[PDB]
């Protein structure tokens, strides 16, 4: 099964990726509502998910460039505000929001 | 318990920081079964969450609890040189006490 663990500190996506990979895991990518809720269980505050539309705007892929199916966008999202929000975070209500990849949030790593 | 190994080597302080970052701790085998599980996740010599920093020759986990199960390599623990207060799991599953300042892989443990 997948196991989810949340970080203590906040960091931008690249550092989040490096953290999870240090222990041979990846940034949590929920594939369904059950997994989304499991990530919610460990995330005490807004946290990065392993999803981005960095390749093509409004086409969301996991960090391995594999287009995702399941999404749980908060109402009004994704809105790509300003210069661009190409990363994704899980809000404390379980819904998602696109944010700048350079902004800092907790990270939830995924292992199996 | 779930065990994960790092890919890079680092001293105990950085190892502890790494496991703590994801709310886990450096792996401490409580029996032969856990010892094997940790050995398998590690591809090379790795730190365990055991030290005798507080009292020499009194090995305890990172929370001060004295360890019961031990799997010392023949001749260990020997506290050689100017001292060896940390512990690593060798590639054969046995343990060796080493300087906490030295760098090895780390296996973190989660519940
Ligand atoms: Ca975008
Ligand atoms: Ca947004
Ligand atoms: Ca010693
Ligand atoms: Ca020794
Ligand atoms: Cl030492």
């Amino acid at each position: 099964k997948k196991y989810f663990m949340s970080s203590v500190r906040r960091m931008p996506l690249n550092r989040a990726k490096a953290l999870c990979s240090e222990l041979q895991g990846t940034v949590a990518t929920p594939r369904n509502a059950e997994e989304n809720r499991a990530i919610q269980n460990v995330a005490k505050d807004v946290a990065f998910l392993g999803i981005t539309d960095q390749r093509t705007e409004n086409v969301f892929e996991d960090l391995t460039g594999n287009r995702v199916r399941y999404t749980n966008w908060n109402e009004g999202e994704p809105n790509n505000v300003g210069s661009g929000e190409n990363c994704v975070v899980l809000l404390t209500n379980g819904k998602w929001n696109d944010v700048p990849c350079s902004d800092s949030f907790l990270v939830v790593c995924e292992f199996s």
